[PDB]
């Protein structure tokens, strides 16, 4: 079945940021790679853990299973690989419940692909800045339409 | 099985912050209550949604089930309610994986309850600030020991 591509992983890494040495996120959660909070090689992520870029990518591919599963369960129209990779990036950011209720999903399921692409641009607010995610949304939209 | 107390809910709300009007968090995820990002009454959280404090408590108890499950799974020794409530607050913050690997847990299962309490104070860093969570940890430690 369809899964994120290597291009999709590179682009997502470059939107999210990669950190190959464990750190504490802004809430206090030990994290490594691209948002990996679970174990690595059977150990809890903790200060002192390092990983390779290969490991970071393989951890991300596994952590995306909920995203891929959301696409499979909710999306009822065909997606090309660029569309799929762009959707993975959006959903990994905004989360499953936000995606489930989104205009992106509604439009895609109507086979209104251009309108679905445009509706990425709605997911632009974070905190006190109403458009800080808009550049990322524009890049994802461009990937979708590629 | 054990469950969080009313006092434990009140204290956790104080630590986390409760927001009765939907907002977009620092990452862009629609959120309401005490960190609830899932659906509310069957619908996605979205701008303009407001909930009551009692609904916020209901959603928090739903969102704490993984925390209570983690304590039940991992801790094999007796806990009084204050200890339990403090642990709920720590874990809800640092996550299950971090707790599973922690000195808090290892010490607790050895029945070194004072050493477990003091190990709360290790979970103090977030982002680039080495001690930003220390005041919260001290309050949780005080609850644990009370
Ligand atoms: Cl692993
Ligand atoms: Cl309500
Ligand atoms: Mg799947
Ligand atoms: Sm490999
Ligand atoms: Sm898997
Ligand atoms: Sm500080």
């Amino acid at each position: 079945m369809m899964q994120i591509s290597s291009n999709g992983i590179t682009r997502l890494k470059r939107e999210e940021g990669e950190r190959l040495k464990a750190y504490s996120d802004s809430r206090g959660i030990p994290t490594i790679g691209v948002g990996h909070t679970g174990k690595v090689d059977g150990n809890s992520v903790a200060s002192g853990m390092t990983i390779t870029a290969e490991k970071s990518s393989e951890l991300l591919k596994e952590d995306l299973q909920w995203v891929e599963d959301a696409i499979s369960s909710l999306v009822r129209v065909p997606l090309n690989q660029n569309q799929y990779d762009a959707m993975c990036s959006l959903i990994f950011n905004i989360g499953k419940s936000a995606f489930a209720g989104s205009t992106v999903l509604r439009q895609l399921n109507l086979k209104n692909y251009q309108a679905a692409a445009d509706a990425f641009l709605l997911w632009k607010k974070a905190g006190k800045d109403p458009d800080i995610l808009l550049p990322r949304r524009r890049r994802e939209r461009a990937l979708f339409l590629s």
